[PDB]
């Protein structure tokens, strides 16, 4: 009973994050194995905000440059380089506390948990989602860079997102763990564009079905869609068009529930053209989206 | 930038957590020093839930009878005592893991995290509120039972919940590491009224003083309001009432912001007397509760 934006516990990634300072500046960095991975901007004083010459001031740091702290113990660095937007760090001991553990590239839409983190030290845990146009709207202030998103399933941690900037919007943006940006962005203090974003529909209808499980059922109608009905009224709500993939990754819910996947679509069209009239479902007055399907059966289930 | 509903990282309450079981029944329990804290309802069996006779079960219980499994490990059980609706076990092995902790019984309307487990085994964290109630409207399934609340100041962990009861309307009921619970609830299988609840007007206000920091600032009005003019909105809205301690504890985000506390409740009126609108504030379309002015100052200053 009950369904809540559950993050994964954090301990295993807790057990990675040091502080890294390179001059001036301090942020966060992921300890795993004898590799510290943080933000290159690390690097940067004020001047070079605007658009850095990386590679310049790369030049100018040494191993001895980068101070990294494991809370208490200082770690001997023996080796760095810059791939894309990050910097790794070999260090000459390997983290006694690293889980298993994988890099991965997630897709738009998809969801994953941040240790949000400063000075090294782990400050708080949220789920949230990566947006269609691949921002993030995160909690992150400055001393925040670094501070890493991720997944776990049974003991190993898929690790996504790394966070690098605040755009000047307040949106958030960072790279996988290669240093790849998600979306557009650069590293540099400028105004960018971020793309037009949408609201992510599989979600929202896997969030139906884990309202229906728990109770909330007021918005469960005597009607039925077409996927190509539905996404007339997806494209005027500005919703991601549903596919049959889309449908294929909600059949547990569907199964598990008996609601057609086209029927629940019809209650959120109805949703999306009425407007909720003042009702909640699972504690909401908006329609949610930062749950997937694989969330939910997860939640419903008590996946550990 | 941002503000998220944010738990306290789970790390060093996972390090806590173990497998209770007595003859059937399997559920979660807290290793700290020591001793093994649990439900009481581990010994019962089906014919019991409805008025179990707990110390008629538990004289019916050995030592030998508590399994209490540490992940891999077994700990050996060298005593056992009822202290109101939890079990103590007390075992041969001290917790390495146990961080420096307390157990504190929090007053409703305060906010905590909760390590969601089953089978011992860490699932999630979230946070949420203590209603005005005692009640909490968390995330538990069958299994969740001993899975524990908690507050950090920097290295203490002040433990205030462990999860008892899902109550017949699917909210969940709890007690202290004592075993008193919150509220007027018992320990077995039956309907029991939960008293009126209402929004925590502190933690409203809280809120509104966040999403002002982070630029949501559209409720924004000219008027202001005394305390017994917004208590009378406060009673046909079914709010707290707030009194000079709760504008006290506000002072921090008053003072940040510069806008003086009754001006905020004034915009707070004007939020209930006519809704949002259609509008959100820091992603929500209803007037959020589960932040206290201590969880806004925290998360607006980045503490570790
Ligand atoms: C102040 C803050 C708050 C939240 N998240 C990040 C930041 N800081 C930046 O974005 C600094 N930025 C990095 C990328 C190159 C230019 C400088
Ligand atoms: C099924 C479930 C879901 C979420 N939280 C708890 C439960 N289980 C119970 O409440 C069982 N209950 C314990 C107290 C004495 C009577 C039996």
């Amino acid at each position: 009973s009950g369904f809540r934006k559950m993050a994964f516990p954090s301990g295993k990634v807790e057990g990675c994050m040091v502080q890294v300072t390179c001059g001036t500046t301090t942020l966060n960095g992921l300890w795993l194995d004898d590799v510290v991975y943080c933000p290159r901007h690390v690097i940067c004083t004020s001047e070079d905000m605007l658009n850095p010459n990386y590679e310049d001031l790369l030049i100018r740091k040494s191993n001895h440059n980068f101070l990294v702290q494991a809370g208490n113990v200082q770690l001997r660095v023996i080796g760095h380089s810059m791939q894309n937007c990050v910097l790794k760090l070999k260090v000459d001991t390997a983290n006694p506390k690293t889980p298993k553990y994988k890099f991965v590239r997630i897709q738009p839409g998809q969801t994953f948990s941040v240790l949000a983190c400063y000075n090294g030290s782990p400050s708080g845990v949220y789920q949230c989602a990566m947006r269609p146009n691949f921002t993030i709207k995160g909690s992150f202030l400055n001393g925040s860079c670094g501070s890493v998103g991720f997944n776990i399933d049974y003991d190993c941690v898929s690790f996504c997102y790394m966070h690098h900037m605040e755009l000047p919007t307040g949106v958030h943006a960072g790279t996988d763990l290669e240093g790849n940006f998600y979306g557009p962005f650069v590293d540099r203090q400028t105004a960018q564009a971020a793309g037009t974003d949408t609201t992510i529909t599989v979600n929202v209808l896997a969030w139906l079905y884990a309202a229906v499980i728990n109770g909330d059922r007021w918005f469960l109608n005597r009607f039925t869609t077409t996927l190509n009905d539905f996404n007339l009224v997806a494209m005027k709500y500005n919703y991601e068009p549903l596919t049959q993939d889309h449908v294929d990754i909600l059949g547990p819910l569907s199964a598990q529930t008996g609601i057609a996947v086209l029927d629940m679509c019809a209650s959120l069209k109805e949703l999306l053209q009425n407007g909720m009239n003042g009702r909640t479902i699972l504690g909401s007055a908006l329609l949610e989206d930062e749950f997937t399907p694989f969330d939910v059966v997860r939640q419903c289930s008590g996946v550990t």
